[PDB]
């Protein structure tokens, strides 16, 4: 048993002081008047972080991200992150399982805190039709991701959306979807390249934002045909919200996330001198400054619900490197995970953008109402797991690779001023990080089986 005292509680809806108790791995007793003590007095006691976007320990040609399940999930518990969702990325000639037990394997005994698996479609034959009724009721995974972009290695056509789609709403499964016209991209990629054009920057400028709000658009309107439901992973720009809120108005099923990339900013960083613009190399690309407001807008008035990384890391010296002689050839990525929580915060909250509440149902109770965690994750309350962070917000640092925990030679925040500290993290009752301290185990973490799709 646990007791957490001093501290004022803030979740999605509530903000109060009061004493939590823990018991185990839950949240057994919340009030006021033979237990752990944890002072937390002066901190916000909050719902620990959930992150729906990943890409731990991905495979790229003949090389991987630099954070694996291990230092990944370290990397978010010290940014206060205490749920994952990860990608399982699948190949045409797929079987399922395979995939499936393979993303297991890379979590297996290296994890520190809870994760789930998202489940990439790259057809929508006949036998990946029948396989998935087993993934969605026996392997726990009710998110189903489909690429509109990257031709010849990862798109998926309109008859395998569509076809997605109708099955998602059958079975209770929510589709995700990678929003760019993958074959615009495809012929504005190579022309740059026949006319020399090979700076890092002119990955920003092969995909215009109305290339995304196309892809957004259609994806929208098909979830509409197929009255299903649709979640489109990191919006960056004006053109994709505004397809996104016409949808809401009509009360449709679709749902927005962003990230912190898209947030705080904008290409203008990747005109560079070197090769110092392969740092934000990463799709969709960083955006005009003004997209910001629109996106901050998004989110304070409910058009945009959820917030993850899309934590994909390469180092700058070693990996990035490999796309020196042109821009296609440098990995897509950014070190996110960490940082999330912290920007949101400070960039959010502190700025007046978003209020508290909103601020723990952004980066936490929303994505786990989706995905379906809740209520064992996204919230502090009574039955719910002990799951928590406290939180320091009257702290100000600087972000830097100097001081960071990803396993990455950069941060993209670099010089950042920041407020708001992680002070410790609990994951289903235990320590992972105490007094910035990392004190968790490789393995700790757990699977975590997601129910069917509600509203
Ligand atoms: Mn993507
Ligand atoms: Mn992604």
């Amino acid at each position: 048993k646990k007791w957490i005292r001093g501290g004022t509680v803030v979740t999605a809806a509530d903000t109060y002081q009061a004493d939590v108790l823990i018991e185990g791995e839950r949240v057994v007793a919340i009030g006021h008047q033979g237990a752990e003590e944890i002072d937390a007095t002066g901190c916000y006691v909050i719902p620990g972080g959930i992150d729906p976007h990943t890409h731990l320990d991905m495979p790229f040609g003949g090389t991987v991200t630099a954070d694996d399940f291990f230092t990944g999930t370290r990397a978010a518990a010290f940014g206060g992150t205490t749920s994952i969702v990860d990608f399982c990325l699948t190949k045409k000639g797929e079987s399922l399982k395979s995939a499936i037990a393979t993303w297991h394997e890379k979590a297996r005994g290296k994890a520190v805190i809870d994760y789930g698996f998202h489940l990439m479609i790259a057809e929508a034959n006949d036998q990946v039709l029948e396989e998935l009724e087993s993934v969605i009721s026996s392997e726990g995974i009710t998110s189903l991701k489909v690429f509109m972009a990257y031709k010849n290695v990862f798109q998926a056509d309109d008859e395998t959306l569509f076809k997605t789609l109708v099955k998602a709403k059958e079975l209770g499964a929510l589709v995700q979807v990678h929003a760019e016209n993958g074959d615009v991209l495809d012929y504005l990629t190579k022309k740059a390249l026949a006319e020399g054009n090979t700076d890092p920057i002119y990955h920003a400028y092969t995909r215009p934002p109305e290339a995304e709000g196309e892809a957004t658009g259609r994806a929208i309107a098909l979830t509409a045909l197929a009255g299903s439901q649709l979640y489109v992973v990191h919006v960056s720009c004006a053109s994709a919200v505004q397809r996104i809120a016409e949808a809401r108005e009509k009360g449709w099923n679709v749902y927005g996330e962003t990230c912190p990339q898209y947030l705080a900013l904008d290409v203008s960083i990747m005109d560079q001198p070197d090769f110092e613009g392969a740092k934000y190399v990463w799709s969709p690309p960083l955006r005009e400054k003004w997209n910001q407001e629109v996106l901050w807008s998004a989110l304070k008035n409910g058009i945009l619900q959820t917030v993850g990384s899309d934590h994909c890391p390469f180092n700058f010296r070693g990996q990035k490197e490999l796309g020196r002689g042109d821009f296609t050839k440098i990995p897509n990525g950014g070190p996110l995970i960490e940082d999330r929580l912290t920007i949101l915060y400070s960039e959010g909250v502190r700025q007046g953008r978003i209020s508290l509440n909103q601020f723990v149902d952004i980066s936490s109770t929303k994505a786990a109402k989706l995905f379906g965690m809740f209520p064992r994750k996204g919230t502090i309350a009574v039955g719910s797991d002990a799951d928590i962070v406290i939180f320091d917000p009257h702290v100000k640092r600087t972000l830097s690779v100097e001081t960071h925990h990803m396993n990455v030679d950069y941060n993209p925040f670099e010089g950042m001023e920041v407020y708001g500290e992680v002070v410790s993290v609990l994951s289903r009752g235990s320590f992972v990080v105490r007094d910035k301290q990392f004190v968790g185990q490789a393995g700790s973490g757990q699977y975590i089986k997601r129910t069917t799709f509600e509203q």
